[PDB]
């Protein structure tokens, strides 16, 4: 059964007027700004952007990539679909 989201986590994440996309769960290091409380901090593979989003936003990747995981024309998206099949858990700071 489903635990609760952790960091690590890999997912498709969906925002207003985007496809939903590859992205990770990540970590808060210390000293860094927490999320608003009920939210992650969601990593965006390709863009390497962040936001803040609830479980509702949240698609497990295994789950989800059948529907989710093909090419899209918009910007930084195929880079993200490599890297969350290649390398999830690196960092791409």
């Amino acid at each position: 059964m489903p635990h609760a989201f952790k960091p690590g986590d890999l997912v498709f994440a969906k925002m207003k007027g985007y496809p939903h996309w590859p992205a990770r769960i990540d970590d808060i290091a210390d000293g860094a700004v927490k999320p608003p409380p009920n939210k992650y901090p969601i990593f965006f593979f390709g863009t390497h952007e962040t936001a803040f989003l609830g479980p509702k936003d949240l698609f497990p990747y295994d789950k989800s990539k059948d529907k989710y995981g093909k090419p899209n024309k918009r910007k930084g998206f195929n880079e993200g679909l490599w890297e969350i099949q290649n390398n999830p858990h690196a960092s791409y700071s």
